[PDB]
């Protein structure tokens, strides 16, 4: 059957959800606003997160379809899903609201500032890595992770949410061609680094001193990189810089443990081509007493063929919708 919806007014709008989503209490705005509901029926603590303005365009129509296809093929553990979508609409006709409900998260790995035993940092970085190795699986490549894109609950179970530039990878930040899902792999570079220091890694006020902080401790690029790089003024600028040696990671990370710094000279690698995956790092010695690998799975393939389409706002809403209608819980 269809549920029994209730309507009331917070956000300045008038949010209707079903009677099982209890006791909403906005927690922020700017896409669509988020309130926290008790759901009954699960004993759950929940985001409902009401789209903005979710058909307004073709942009707003396709970014629609996008996140709750996405939210849709997420099935794991370290990852954000998807618990519920409903609309009040009763046909596609009046079809104009989307609501997706996820899992309230509690802090973030930034709330989570003020420092970690190793064994801890072991476990926080195991999850990312987790994560990681289903997302990549599918095709995807998160692009922006970061501690606030990562929530843990009190007994510090990692979730990666949203598939500051101080993690994102060089190659991204500077719009570089030769790219990979290892991107993602410098982001936890910077992460774990982070964790284990207390301080961010690369502090960068722009991108130029951000590059400049990172060439610092992993060096200028050397020859065999050099020859991967197609633009001529991109080659000449690069070898116009003073040339930095790789510092040794021991003497920026000191008393960690040997296996954390060996890991983490196998993330912060300028080259993509030979940085670390996920799959990968989860079997570096350093994980050893949370690495299973017959619990650490992949994903369905994801099909991003969409991406590529020319459609038309109630082309892009009808799809939504089948969306919508097909949707089954956990």
């Amino acid at each position: 059957e269809r549920p029994t919806f209730y309507r009331q007014e917070l956000n300045k709008t008038i949010w209707e959800v079903p009677e099982r989503y209890q006791n909403l209490s906005p927690v922020g705005s700017g896409y669509g606003s988020v309130c926290a509901a008790f759901d009954t029926k699960t004993g759950l603590r929940v985001a409902v997160k009401k789209l903005s303005r979710p058909f307004q365009s073709i942009i707003h129509a396709k970014r629609t379809y996008r996140e709750l296809r996405l939210l849709k093929h997420m099935k794991h553990e370290n990852v954000i899903g998807l618990l519920d979508v409903f609309t009040p609409a009763r046909s596609l006709e009046e079809f104009n609201d989307v609501y997706l409900v996820t899992h309230l998260m509690g802090a973030d790995l930034n709330n989570i500032v003020k420092k970690l035993t190793d064994d801890h940092v072991q476990f926080l970085i195991y999850q990312i890595l987790r994560g990681l190795k289903y997302i990549h699986s599918a095709d995807i490549i998160h692009r922006d992770l970061k501690p606030s894109n990562l929530a843990v609950n009190e007994d510090c179970e990692l979730k990666i949410l949203d598939f500051t530039r101080w993690y994102r990878a060089p190659e991204i930040m500077l719009n570089w061609m030769h790219y990979n899902q290892t991107v993602d792999i410098w982001s936890v570079g910077c992460i774990m680094a982070e964790l284990l220091t207390g301080r961010t890694l690369f502090p960068g006020t722009d991108h130029i001193d951000q590059l400049k902080l990172i060439l610092r401790l992993v060096g200028t690029p050397g020859a065999e990189l050099l020859k991967k790089i197609s633009s001529e003024s991109a080659r000449n600028y690069i070898q116009s810089l003073t040339q930095m040696p790789k510092m040794n990671f021991a003497n920026v990370f000191i008393g960690a443990n040997p296996l954390a710094v060996d890991l983490l000279e196998k993330m912060l690698v300028l080259d993509s081509d030979k940085r670390i995956t996920a799959a990968q790092a989860l079997a570096h010695a350093y994980f050893a007493q949370y690495h299973d690998p017959d619990d650490e799975p992949v994903a369905d393939p994801y099909d991003q063929s969409f991406e590529s389409r020319d459609l038309l706002i109630d082309e892009w809403k009808s799809l939504t919708y089948d969306e919508v209608i097909s949707f089954v819980p956990p």
